[PDB]
């Protein structure tokens, strides 16, 4: 039992964005010991999007999923300044997460800035 659960939500409208097909986003955050919500909306580049969470400091981690139609990106956020029991608490409980969404393109590596994704 990790304390941590996903709220049913997040399957919820990460389904209602696969079915749209259109690119689209959805940023996910945990508060009070669950995985809930953040934000949700339309995209216009994977970059742009990061680069809002970056100017957000509230967001110290996050897991991204970035629905490019072609394939579903899947990554974890943390940013530089972001706290290591912070950080380990999301990439413990990422497995989570993606048991709900299976079949993203997961990013194994932990995205700080948008320079991480800039190129890729």
């Amino acid at each position: 039992i990790s304390g941590i659960r996903v709220n049913d939500n997040c399957v919820t409208e990460f389904n209602n964005m696969k079915i749209r097909k259109t690119c689209g986003w959805i940023i996910f955050v945990i508060q009070n010991c669950e995985i809930i919500i953040h934000s949700k909306g339309a995209s216009t580049t994977l970059t742009e999007l990061v680069q809002s969470i970056d100017k957000n400091n509230e967001i110290q981690c996050a897991y991204v999923v970035f629905d490019a139609v072609s394939k579903i990106h899947f990554f974890m956020y943390a940013r530089e300044s972001s706290n290591s029991r912070d950080r380990m608490t999301y990439a413990s409980s990422k497995q989570a997460i993606l048991k709900k969404i299976e079949g993203v393109n997961v990013l194994t590596s932990v995205i700080e800035s948008a320079q991480d994704v800039a190129d890729l």
